[PDB]
């Protein structure tokens, strides 16, 4: 299950994940898994990012589920699990802004 993931915070806000994520001890990477805010059955990959000109930021980039079976961001390239999704973007960085690095504490 995906609500047994320590990476997944089910049902927070857009905001609290930033709130989370904006802190000056985490490194580029530092992400979670949430519920899109208005999408129903869509998630939200909220991961960290750092450079000099924005320094600490975060983007958000949203998870589709197909009934069908498979989860992505890019429908070109999907996973059988949201699992096997953070693990693929835990080693490619590919269109996000950092390869997924550390569970967001």
């Amino acid at each position: 299950s995906i609500q047994a993931e320590e990476w997944y915070f089910g049902k927070i806000t857009r905001r609290e994940s930033e709130r989370l994520l904006l802190n000056a001890e985490n490194p580029r990477g530092t992400f979670l898994v949430r519920e899109s805010e208005t999408t129903k059955g869509a998630y939200c990959l909220s991961v960290s990012d750092f450079d000099n000109a924005k320094g600490l930021n975060v983007k958000h980039y949203k998870i589709r589920k197909l009934d069908s079976g498979g989860f992505y961001i890019t429908s070109r390239t999907q996973f059988n699990s949201l699992q096997q999704l953070v693990a693929y973007y835990s080693k490619h960085a590919d269109g996000l802004c950092h390869r997924l690095t550390t569970v967001c504490p």
